[PDB]
């Protein structure tokens, strides 16, 4: 079974790629219009991003809490500009404030150079090794151990949790990205690879490169894609749906569009199809290992009901339950 | 009018001090009794501690927000583990996500060995001059500035907001410190001085100073105290309440009960009467030139209406309201 | 300033008419999004439907109460079936719980007998004299006065309400339909007349007719219609739009589709056009005398993002408030 | 396991018995904080009372459903006043709206001149007499059923839902009456056989009686009894207590206290003692064969906690579970 996630576009979102005609105004009656829609439609998640243009998403996805029942929410981390005890503590709570349904994706992210924004100058060497040490104390903190630890770039004295996540062993720890040393950070440390949408090609064989990495360290990874969607009755009205969305301003494999990727941000391709169509091509990337799936559209309320409705019904998806409470 | 405000006792909460006895489990959905007791009952606000014995209090914070209309959150802010500038981004996400709600509560950190666990070891000067630094970079990027500062201890280039707070010039600022260096800070940059309760005399000088202070660097600054409460119906079952709640383990002044310090828990002092006593020693206190009071007591909801019926009643109390929502 | 009125689906919705293709499922979750996405919006209230094939409408309502802050809730109300004094204790806790956001529409319905099913065979004279004798009773028992009634079909004695309504003289009520007999219990009752979107002569003359009947027992009364809509960025994009609405299976006036009524349910007819042009007809119907719109869409959700995005804009909407709390 | 079960005190509220003193307001916001302690607490549902001096139980049931996961509502059915098939409309729609958390509580009624409010003027045969019809039509009407039925009472032609109930065969239906004609209805149509709480002696004869009168009409009922709380950590606490609570206006047994019938508010009977006694009792109640327990108290927050916290550690409480949502 497939776990299906959505997306909450702490960023802005619209009609119209590039432009703000039909532009859709954010806030948290809007952000929870989304999350709601996701919990009641089917979805095991939700990715909430990271990045200055961004609310921050601990607060936005702490915020769906009392709201939702059953959905997770996939919180960005950027290892690099906060301290390992700390984020090890608000991922605790946010486990437990949620009863289980705090899910936690590790990032670095390349350009822009935002790190000096929040102080941090870190070689692009430095940080991907602050993150390794950064993610080491994390997933130790959160299994009891009592932390004493001093290299390079942390530097932490008995760092102890007062109260557990409730996840086990932690969490579940994503992450993102490509590169070459990440994949390392990853294969040795994180539960599940998240890759931008591409071909099945050259999908199946960073799927590879890093399936390999983990095994040299004896562990099992999962993977997870990134895509962004745009599904409809028919195909014919996918692609005007598609052309469209760029009307202010690639087709790379069948029915896979860089379309999206024509603006500085978010998830470069969408897979653009009738209902079965896109089923395929998304059982297509399962076949290769993908056993999560994080889509996208735009607007995101509409589109959420479109791949819930046309999709959903064409696949063997995962729906995620609602955890009884903690017994006092 | 006095702003009353209640607090979440995300550390733990129970009838009794010191022992596991009468305890109360503190989860999300007893902290939403609580913020939603706050919020109906006319509390202006609650206030949400820091510490590892604490759940996160913005998380916390963010997760009463879609549950409550009016209510405000005072979080704590830690200058040393974070960055001024993330600080800034979440201090603008809880405020835009709650319309208007949040307010921000300055500590600095004390000992022993816990800041030695969020990898900061800096010397009790040290502190208090990162701390300075920290909110002027803070209320700086809150109020649309670009930023390029290097200090002692704050480090930051380009840094900048893309979305802005909703309160203006930023979201009130509050800061305690019975320390030298530490009224000074206040005087200097924070909106509220939070000082603990204590006999109105030695409640006097604090203010003469710090009002003092503060109109040098030709600014107006605010007091609060924190008061934990224990009023009833009659004296006797007040007192009779206050030797109740230490029963499993100190009048310094007039119904001022110094015994809720024994532990390490809450605030240490507590005004213990019926209620036109609790009232009149609170307008003492406001009369000196208070107009904020932050309660508590156990356990913290029943107490919550305790202090609602019989304490506001015989007080002017200052009825928040609810925020109209910002214009589409 | 206009009034702006969505509608909750609680027969069903989707995305085409007269088939299962496209249905929607509607629960309590998808009828708070809709509420929810009203609230956020603009929307001064949205109308909840009345009929054996609907989800009961008073329990629809109330179980959006803790869900929305300032919308309000048109319940439709079929005086025959139920006592005036229940059905005035329902209105009045409606009305509480809301905190005054409780609006009452009068039904009486003709077709079909549907009454038999409910134990109700009185004549359309009847009906229509009963529904009288039901509204006097309510709106005297609405009004602290104690009431001994017994006419030809209500029959009560020493009928009196314990808890007040908030909304005062009474919370607004409505009336829907033209018939003859019809407007005369409207004229002598009602606030506001409910008419189906004709042609705005029509229109004009059936706001003259009730105006009339009003006017003679020297009462005012205000207007208020009920129209589908389908607004879209271009025309051409609108007519699509319509046509694929019907496609499973008209414009008598500028803009005005009776398609919608091509089936055995709704509003008859709808706005069809881009913005400025469905803006246009709006006001042409304001400048008549209608005060209150009561808008509707397929899928429900979608649609009111439309007419609010598209819309709302180019009208001088009356934007609700969220009413301060009761003090207690 | 014993089904506890809690109550929403929509008629008022207090720490006292027979005057406005120490009095608390009853609103939405308060029976929420009740709803939603009992939801937390592991009640397994909560009684909402009948009668004019009463906010209306369905509406007030219906906004508890967004806000509560598991609790279920146990609601008051008047037979006289409303017809079967809006009952059945009704019972569905908050079943279904709740996903399966709806229980239905017979009541018949009583006098003085009260249901001359409501226009129904029967004798104290004839209503009972209604009831009997009224709840085989309602039970009929709720298994998918077209209804036909002329008898002294009860004219129903056609009567059909067109939207189920969730439970199967319907949503529990429970009942009570001292009364000879009662304990009939209730062994032939009724699920549960709700009694005031009394000695175990004549409380064992009344389900001696019932569960025989039943057997008869081949089939298996259940029991419930209403007892009032106040438990406390000593049964000296315990009587005080007691005490305190008529101070501003009687054991019939062992810890059984008649005290709480001095004025016609609520039930008349109270266990009152510290835990293990009054756990202790509830066992014998058990015993006798009694599986659901509808417990109260003033006020009903605080006390909601204390029997949660005192009791039910010494119990064995049957755990609600939270519904997962119906497939879409």
């Amino acid at each position: 079974s497939l776990n299906m996630f959505w997306f909450l576009p702490t960023h802005g979102d619209g009609h119209y790629l590039g432009t703000e005609e039909g532009s859709r105004p954010v806030d948290h009656g809007y952000l929870q219009q989304i999350a709601q829609a996701a919990d009641r439609l089917g979805y095991t998640g939700v990715l909430i991003p990271t990045g200055r243009s961004c609310e921050d998403a601990w607060l936005v996805a702490a915020s769906m809490i009392p709201v939702t029942q059953r959905l997770k929410f996939l919180v960005a981390l950027r290892p690099s500009v906060t301290s390992p005890t700390v984020a090890a503590r608000q991922a605790a709570t946010l486990d437990r404030l949620s009863n289980g349904r705090a899910l936690f994706n590790l990032v670095t992210g390349s350009d822009p150079q935002e790190l000096a924004g929040d102080g941090v100058f870190l070689d692009h060497s430095e940080r991907y090794e602050a993150s390794a040490e950064f993610t080491q104390v994390w997933r130790r903190l959160l299994q009891r151990e009592t932390v004493d630890f001093n290299g390079k770039h942390i530097h932490v004295r008995g760092a102890k949790l007062l109260f557990p996540a409730i996840q086990q062993p932690y969490p579940p720890l994503y992450f993102g990205g490509s590169s070459d040393v990440a994949q390392e950070l990853a294969a040795e440390q994180v539960d599940l690879y998240l890759t931008w949408g591409e071909p099945p090609e050259l999908v199946k064989e960073k799927i590879e490169q890093v399936r390999a990495k983990a095994a040299a360290h004896g562990r099992k990874i999962r993977f997870g894609i990134r895509l962004h969607v745009i599904v409809r009755e028919t195909n014919d009205e996918a692609w005007q749906a598609a052309e469209r969305l760029i009307s202010h301003l690639l087709e790379i494999s069948p029915n896979l569009w860089a379309g999206v990727g024509l603006v500085r941000g978010g998830a470069g391709t969408a897979l653009v199809g009738d209902g079965p169509t896109v089923a395929a091509r998304i059982n297509e990337y399962a076949a290769l290992g993908i056993d999560s799936f994080v889509l996208s559209g735009y607007p995101h309320l509409e589109e959420a009901y479109r791949v819930g409705e046309l999709l959903f019904p064409l696949l063997d998806v995962a729906i995620p339950e609602i955890p009884q409470p903690q017994p006092l």
